[PDB]
C-alpha cells in the first residue's frame, strides 16, 4: 500500500537503494534488511551480536574497496594500451613530429610572432578530444579565448607552447604522463589517457 | 532466516539504517522499504514515476533540514541564557573582576614577571571546563606544557594573557562570543557556550 506520505517515503527510499546496490552489484536479501529495520527501530533484541554485525559490515567494506580498485587499475591498463597504439600508429602518419617526452604535434598553420616562455601569459583558443572522438573541453562554447601562465598548463601545453609562434594553429597529441595520468574522480577522462588538442596561439604577454 | 552472509549482511545493513532513523525521528514503514527496493532490482515497474519519488525525497530533505536548524537554534538559545546567568551570579563573588569586552577574571595567585604582548609567543598550563565541571581540555593529560602566539588564540585568551604578569595562575570566565561563538561541529563543546580556564602563565618571549 502506498496511500499514505510515510509509505511513499518509505518506498521511495528503497527505490534510490536499490539502484545504487544493483550500480554496485551488491547482492542483497529485502526481508531480511526490514526484519533489522523492524528489530532496531521496536527495541527488540537483535538475532546478532554488536560484534558479530560489526565483524560483517567492515569485511563487506574491505571487498568492496578491493573490487573497486581491481575494476580501476584493470581500465588504467586498457587506457595506457589504447594510446600507446594511438601514438604508435600516429608518428607514421604525414606531418607527424615526435619530441623526446613522446609528445607529437602536427603544423596546421604557422604563424610569424614570438614563441611564449615559461613565466609569459598566453591567450588561446582550444578543443580537447578523447582517441573516440568525444570532445571534453572547448573555447568554442564560452565564444571567447581562454587566458593562461604556461607553468600553470598541464605538462604537454607547457612543452608545446615554448615551440609555437604567436598566431600559430597546431594539433597535439599528449601521453598521459604529460596530462592528468593515473587519475579519474570525475568527468568523461578516465584513468591513463591519451588526450588530443587543436591549439591556436592568438597572443603571448611577458610579466615584468 | 540468517543462515547465509547474504541474510547477515542484510539484517546488518537493515539494523543500522533503523538505529540512524530512531536516532533522527525519521518514521518508516520497513515492508513498503522492502517493496521498492526489490522492484528496482528486478527491473519492474515502479508504482511512482521518477519525479514523483523525486519529490517525495526533496521535500523529506527540505522538512528534515527546517527541524534541524530549529533544534541548533534552541539549544544556542538555552546556552546564552545558563550563560548570562551564570556571569551575572559570579560578579558578586568574592576576588572577580569584569572586564569592559565581558570576560571575568580571578587571581589564584600573582607573578612578579613580565606581561606578554599580542605579537608575543607563550608557553602554558591549563584546564577547560563548561559550567557544569565537564573538562573537554587540558595540559595535564600531556603531562607538558603548550605553547601558543597571544594573537591565534581565543579572543578571550588574548585579552586576559596581556594583563597577567609571567608565572601568575589566573581564573577566567569566558562569554561565548569570546570563544567558539555560536557553532558545534562536535566535542563537548556546543552552541553560544560559556566556559571557564584556569590558567598559568610559565615564560613569555618575543618575537624579533
Ligand atoms: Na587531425
Ligand atoms: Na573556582
Amino acid at each position: 500500500s502506498l496511500a499514505t506520505d510515510k509509505d511513499k517515503l518509505s518506498f521511495s527510499i528503497g527505490a534510490d537503494l536499490g539502484k545504487n546496490f544493483k550500480n554496485q552489484g551488491i547482492d542483497v536479501n529485502p526481508e531480511a534488511m526490514a526484519k533489522g529495520m523492524q528489530d532496531a527501530m521496536s527495541g527488540a533484541q537483535l538475532a546478532l551480536t554488536e560484534q558479530q554485525m560489526k565483524d560483517v559490515l567492515n569485511k563487506f567494506q574491505k571487498d568492496l574497496m578491493a573490487k573497486r580498485t581491481a575494476e580501476f587499475n584493470k581500465k588504467a591498463d586498457e587506457n595506457k594500451v589504447k594510446g600507446e597504439a594511438f601514438l604508435t600508429e600516429n608518428k607514421n602518419k604525414p606531418g607527424v613530429v615526435v619530441l623526446p617526452s613522446g609528445l607529437q604535434y602536427k603544423v596546421i598553420n604557422s604563424g610569424n610572432g614570438v614563441k611564449p616562455g615559461k613565466s609569459d601569459t598566453v591567450t588561446v583558443e582550444y578543443t580537447g578530444r578523447l582517441i573516440d572522438g568525444t570532445v571534453f573541453d572547448s573555447t568554442e562554447k564560452t565564444g571567447k579565448p581562454a587566458t593562461f601562465q604556461v607553468s600553470q598548463v598541464i605538462p604537454g601545453w607547457t612543452e608545446a607552447l615554448q615551440l609555437m609562434p604567436a598566431g600559430s594553429t597546431w594539433e597535439i597529441y599528449v601521453p598521459s604522463g604529460l596530462a592528468y595520468g593515473p587519475r579519474s574522480v570525475g568527468g568523461p577522462i578516465g584513468p591513463n589517457e591519451t588526450l588530443i588538442f587543436k591549439i591556436h596561439l592568438i597572443s603571448v604577454k611577458k610579466s615584468s
